[PDB]
């Protein structure tokens, strides 16, 4: 009895590397309250606790790249099936109401689901890395950003207004740190 045997404070890090040398380390925190199933989709990717699919079809987020990157507004990630818009399967399948986003982006290093219409999965995300005025609208927040803020600059010095990062950045690996 001294463990309840629950974890309401699950973590998820992703390892980014650029070029072919170690950048450095970044950790997220996920809510298991008020979004959890979202904190699920990484974790379980992540993790991979589903398996791969047998019809061959890796379930994890490990050498992946971003899609597209943008000082001050915010990074644009993308699915590791291949980001194009085309890829992107997700767990939960057909798309669920958005849960009700009552916590909003205080401050940078905020997470938070993408969604061109509400009541949307979202496959797609974004970070913000900066405080914006004209980004004020329907956004939905599922986790937020307590390291990595020193590397995180790192892909945006390197990132243009093209949205193509000057030197290549994949994931050296993903997982949950708990």
């Amino acid at each position: 009895g001294s463990f309840t045997g629950s974890m309401p404070n699950p973590r998820v890090f992703f390892d980014m590397s650029v070029g072919g040398q170690p950048a450095g380390r970044i950790v997220m925190e996920l809510f298991a309250d008020t979004t959890p199933r979202t904190a699920e989709n990484f974790r379980a990717l992540c993790t991979g606790e589903k398996g791969t699919g047998r019809s061959g079809k890796p379930l994890h987020y490990k050498d992946s790249s971003f899609h597209r990157v943008i000082p001050g507004f915010m990074c644009q990630g993308g699915d590791f099936t291949a980001g194009n818009g085309t890829g992107g399967e997700s767990i939960y399948g057909a798309k669920f109401a958005d849960e009700n986003f009552i916590k909003k982006h205080t401050g940078p290093g905020i997470l938070s689901m993408a969604n061109a219409g509400p009541n949307t999965n979202g496959s797609q995300f974004f970070i913000c890395t900066a405080k914006t005025e004209w980004l004020d609208g329907k956004h939905v927040v599922f986790g937020q950003v307590v390291e990595g803020m020193d590397v995180v600059k790192a892909i945006e010095k390197v990132g243009s207004s093209s949205g193509r990062t000057a030197k290549k950045v994949v994931v050296e690996d993903c997982g949950q740190l708990s």
